[PDB]
């Protein structure tokens, strides 16, 4: 019942500054202007201690699976070949993407009625609001 509350098929309704997050991290021009535009389904299921979530949109179709805390291998929606592990700290879901020296952390979190996802690199973060499709 580890991420009862994270179940289901969420989809974007907001973001802020997710053109600069993709500057930072290191996302060229084209890609970023139609990655910008997508807005994508996030489905999200558990099947015992495997956790899925996938990302849908005119952009990519992603998927990752994973156990908390165990590192994975992800190919990210641009095409970097990270190194991720995700963990539970507080209730939000806290996922690490390591590659190249550099670092990245995305926190998903519950509030009220909406999934609210805050992606970091250094200084830059960006907010992305789901609500339930
Ligand atoms: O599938 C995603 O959630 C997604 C991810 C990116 N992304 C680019 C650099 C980091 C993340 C862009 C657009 C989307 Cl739609």
């Amino acid at each position: 019942h580890m991420c009862d509350a994270f179940v289901g098929t969420w989809k974007l309704v907001s973001s802020e500054n997710f053109d600069d997050y993709m500057k930072e991290v290191g996302v060229g021009f084209a890609t970023r202007k139609v990655a910008g535009m997508a807005k994508p389904n996030m489905i999200i299921s558990v099947n015992g201690d495997v956790i899925t979530i996938k990302s849908e949109s005119t952009f990519k179709n992603t998927e990752i699976s994973f156990i908390l805390g165990q590192e994975f291998d992800e190919v990210t929606a641009d095409d970097r070949k990270v190194k991720s592990t995700i963990t539970l700290d507080g209730g939000v879901l806290v996922h690490v993407q390591k590659w190249d020296g550099k670092s990245t952390t995305i926190k998903r979190k519950r509030e009220d009625d909406k999934l609210v996802v805050e992606c970091v690199m250094k200084g830059v973060t960006s907010t992305r609001v789901y609500e339930r499709a």
